[PDB]
Formats: C-alpha cells, structure tokens, sequence
C-alpha cells in the first residue's frame, strides 16, 4: 500500500521515549503517529511482532476459554453461580492483561503520550492478572474456612492496588527501573507464599501435597521467578546483541511465560473445582 509506508530502523535513531532495550540493535518501528499504520504494522516484521501476536493470540484464547467456562452445565459445580463468579474474575483478569498488553505493544511506537498511557494500562494488566488468579485459588484453598479467605483476598487486593498506583509513576516505566518492575510484580505473585504457609500449617503436608497444590504451586513459583529473571536480566539478547532481535528476545519469551503461566494456573484451580465437586460442599 502506498499509504503509511515505513522502514525498520536501528536503535540509535529511535527517540529517547522509544529506546528501551539497547540489545535489540535493529528492526525497530519508527515513530508513526498514526494508529492506522500502528495496527497495520501487526502484519509486519519488527522487535514487537512476536510481543503483539503472543498476547493478541493468547487474548482470544482466554476469551474463548472464559466463554466456554461460563456455558458449562451447572451440575458440574457445587455452587455454579459462586464458582463461576470466582473463575470469571480470573478470566477477566487474564483477558484484560493480555488485551492492555497487545494493544500497548501495537500503539507503542505511535507517540510518547500514547505509549505513556498504554504502558500504564499494560503494567496495570499484570497486577489484575495476579489479583484475579488469587480469587479462585483462595476460594478452594480456604473453602471450609472463610476468615483467611476473606483476609487474603483483601491482602492481595490492597497489594495489587498499590502495585497499580506505583505503575502510574513515570519513573517506573524507565529502563533504569526495569529491575524494580520485575521485583514489584514478582513480589505480588510470590506473596501467595503467605496463604500457602497458612494452608499447609492447618491442613498439614499430607492434606496439602497429596492434593496436588504443593507440586503445582512450586512449578508456579518457578515460572514466576525464572520468567521475571529473564525480563530483568534481558536474556538472551544480552548474550547475543542484534541476533535475538525479531525472535526469541526476553520480552517475547516473557509473553510466552505469561500465557503459559496463566494456563498452568487455570488448569490448577480447574482441578481444585473438579475435586471440591467430587466431595460436595461439606464442612
Ligand atoms: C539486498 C538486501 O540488502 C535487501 N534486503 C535486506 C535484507 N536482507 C539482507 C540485509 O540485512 O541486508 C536481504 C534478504 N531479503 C530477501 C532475500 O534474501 O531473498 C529479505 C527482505 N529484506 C527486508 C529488508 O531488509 O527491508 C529486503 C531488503
Ligand atoms: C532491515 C530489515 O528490514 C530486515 N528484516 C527482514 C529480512 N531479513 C533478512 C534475511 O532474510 O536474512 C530477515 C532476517 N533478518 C536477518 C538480517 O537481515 O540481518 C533479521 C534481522 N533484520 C535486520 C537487518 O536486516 O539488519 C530484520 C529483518
Ligand atoms: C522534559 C522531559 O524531562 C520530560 N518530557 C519529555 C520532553 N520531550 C522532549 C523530547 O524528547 O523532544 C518533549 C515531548 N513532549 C512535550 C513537548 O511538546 O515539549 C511530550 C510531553 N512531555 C512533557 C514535557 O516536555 O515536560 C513529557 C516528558
Ligand atoms: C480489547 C480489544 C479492543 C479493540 C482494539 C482495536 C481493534 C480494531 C483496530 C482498529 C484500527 C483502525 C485504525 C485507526 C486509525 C485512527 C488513527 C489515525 O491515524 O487517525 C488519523 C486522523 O483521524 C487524525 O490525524
Ligand atoms: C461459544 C459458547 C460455547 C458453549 C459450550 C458449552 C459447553 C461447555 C464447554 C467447555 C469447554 C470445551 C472446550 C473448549 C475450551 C476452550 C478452548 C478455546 O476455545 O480455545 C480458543 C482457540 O481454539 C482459538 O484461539
Ligand atoms: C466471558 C468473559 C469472562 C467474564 C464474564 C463476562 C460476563 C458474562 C455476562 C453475561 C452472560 C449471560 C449468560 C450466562 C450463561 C451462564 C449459564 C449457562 O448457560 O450455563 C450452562 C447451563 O445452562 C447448563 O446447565
Ligand atoms: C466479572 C465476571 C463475573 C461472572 C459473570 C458470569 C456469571 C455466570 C452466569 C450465569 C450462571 C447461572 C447459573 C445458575 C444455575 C441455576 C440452576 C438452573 O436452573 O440452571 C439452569 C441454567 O440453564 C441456568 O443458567
Ligand atoms: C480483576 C479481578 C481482581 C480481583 C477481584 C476480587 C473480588 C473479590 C470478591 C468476591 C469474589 C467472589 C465471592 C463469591 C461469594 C462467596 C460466598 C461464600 O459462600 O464464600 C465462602 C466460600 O469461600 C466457600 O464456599
Ligand atoms: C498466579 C498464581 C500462581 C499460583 C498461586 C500463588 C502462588 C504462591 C507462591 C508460591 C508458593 C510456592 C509453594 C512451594 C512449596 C511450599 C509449601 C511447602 O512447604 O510444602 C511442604 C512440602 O514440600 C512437603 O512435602
Ligand atoms: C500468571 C502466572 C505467572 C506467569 C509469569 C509471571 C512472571 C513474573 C511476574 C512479573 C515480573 C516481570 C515484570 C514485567 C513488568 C513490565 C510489563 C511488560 O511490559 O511486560
Ligand atoms: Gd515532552
Ligand atoms: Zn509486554
């Protein structure tokens, strides 16, 4: 098309608001204050191609998975309205996170102001992913006891809202604060260790590891700590500058870790429900 033609550019030519990873040396999209060109650029090769498509493709996937769940027969659930509301909040959190992300990774190169607004929606989406993922997990983990279930819900929501308020600070988006983000969100998700200690302290290592939770929760902490480590350390683009530029750089692998992470997490709480059903609502 002879409308909105652009070329990829090296890092040095990017304005300071687009310059974020000095290991992605070429393949950058230039500032294009046209969302027409921005959304058309989804069908182009560049540093954000994979970022766009992993969370764009992953967003339609959670959208389908969250629609199909809503239309599940109500005999499957002990309390289908309640049980569907808890999963619903996880699914919305998963959908919003991926949407804010693929939208931001798309309209990113548009302007400084636009990238500034959508990056704050992008960060905020991570916090809503963690918050929402806790809701069905606490519903089944603290099923027969609601004093911790209520407290831990407020704890994850008070922490998540703080993370979301800290995401509005413009320093938080700078590449000097990259480690601070990987710690802020990593801390948010790892704070689940509080209710894990508490659950284990009252059910015991038998009632906790027999029911898969311990084996699953560890893999989840692996995905969380390995994943955040990649983002903050910029691996592998640190070891192969200008070679891992279009495919397989850290932000791209991190997207895969987020979609995979939210799938492992869904399959986990979709087991706590398959189990709570095989036992009914007894206390
Ligand atoms: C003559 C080349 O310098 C032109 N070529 C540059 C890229 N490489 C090599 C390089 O990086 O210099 C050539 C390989 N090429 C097609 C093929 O190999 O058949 C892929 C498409 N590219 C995209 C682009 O760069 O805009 C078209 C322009
Ligand atoms: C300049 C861009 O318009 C090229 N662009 C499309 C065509 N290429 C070329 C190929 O087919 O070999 C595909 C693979 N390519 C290798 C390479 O070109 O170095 C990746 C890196 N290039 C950066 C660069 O070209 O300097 C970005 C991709
Ligand atoms: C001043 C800097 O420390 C912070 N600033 C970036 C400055 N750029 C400079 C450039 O990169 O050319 C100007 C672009 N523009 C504003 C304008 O129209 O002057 C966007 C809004 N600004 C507001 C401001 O200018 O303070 C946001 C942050
Ligand atoms: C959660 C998903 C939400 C939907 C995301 C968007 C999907 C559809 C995308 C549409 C892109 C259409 C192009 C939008 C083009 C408008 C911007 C533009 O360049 O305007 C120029 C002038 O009007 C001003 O100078
Ligand atoms: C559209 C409403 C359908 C209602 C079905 C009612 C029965 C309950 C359904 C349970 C889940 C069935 C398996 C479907 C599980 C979701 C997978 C999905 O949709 O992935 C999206 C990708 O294929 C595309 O990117
Ligand atoms: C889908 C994204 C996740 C966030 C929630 C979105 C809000 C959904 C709002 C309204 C949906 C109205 C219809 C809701 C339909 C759910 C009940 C249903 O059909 O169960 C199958 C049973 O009939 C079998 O016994
Ligand atoms: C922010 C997201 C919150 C969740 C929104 C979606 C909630 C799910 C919607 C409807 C579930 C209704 C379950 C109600 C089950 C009642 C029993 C019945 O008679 O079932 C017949 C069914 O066909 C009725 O659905
Ligand atoms: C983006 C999403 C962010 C997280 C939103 C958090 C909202 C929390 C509020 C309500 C969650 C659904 C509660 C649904 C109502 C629960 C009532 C109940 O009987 O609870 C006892 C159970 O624990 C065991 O049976
Ligand atoms: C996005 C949600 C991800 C999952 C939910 C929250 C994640 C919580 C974070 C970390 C929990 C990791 C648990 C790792 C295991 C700790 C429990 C423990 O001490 O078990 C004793 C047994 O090993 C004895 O055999
Ligand atoms: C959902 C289950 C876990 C999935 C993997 C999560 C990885 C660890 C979480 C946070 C650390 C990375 C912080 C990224 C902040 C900037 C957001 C971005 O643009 O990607
Ligand atoms: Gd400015
Ligand atoms: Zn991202």
């Amino acid at each position: 098309e002879f409308e909105g033609r652009w070329r990829v550019i090296p890092h040095d030519v990017l304005p300071d608001w687009l310059k974020d990873n000095d290991f992605l040396l070429h393949g950058h999209r230039p500032p294009m204050p046209s969302f027409r060109a921005c959304f058309k650029s989804i069908f182009r090769i560049h540093t954000e191609t994979g970022n766009i498509w992993t969370h764009l493709l992953g967003c339609v996937f959670f959208l389908c998975l969250g629609i199909f769940y809503m239309f599940r027969p109500n005999i499957s659930f002990v309390a289908p309205l309640q049980e569907k509301v808890v999963f619903g909040l996880f699914f919305l959190g998963a959908i919003l996170c991926l949407s804010f992300s693929w939208l931001f990774h798309t309209v990113y190169c548009h302007s400084e102001g636009v990238s500034r607004l959508f990056s704050k929606l992008d960060y905020s989406g991570i916090a809503l992913l963690i918050m929402g993922s806790f809701v069905p997990w606490l519903y089944y983990s603290f099923y027969c006891n609601p004093q911790p279930c209520f407290i831990y819900l407020i704890v994850i929501c008070v922490l998540g809202i703080a993370a979301i308020i800290v995401s509005q600070w413009d320093m938080f988006a700078t590449p000097q604060y990259r480690g601070v983000r990987a710690g802020v969100f990593l801390g948010l998700g790892l704070s689940g260790i509080i209710p894990t200690l508490h659950y284990v302290i009252s059910e015991g290592f038998l009632k906790a590891a027999t029911i898969g939770q311990i084996g699953w929760l560890m893999l989840m902490a692996s995905l969380y700590i390995t994943g955040a480590a990649l983002y903050a350390a910029r691996i592998p683009e640190r070891f192969f500058p200008g070679k891992c530029d279009i495919w397989f750089h850290s932000h791209q692998l991190f997207h895969i870790f987020v979609v995979a992470g939210a799938f492992v997490h869904f399959h986990g709480v979709s087991n706590l429900q398959e189990f709570r059903f095989m036992i009914g609502g007894g206390c």
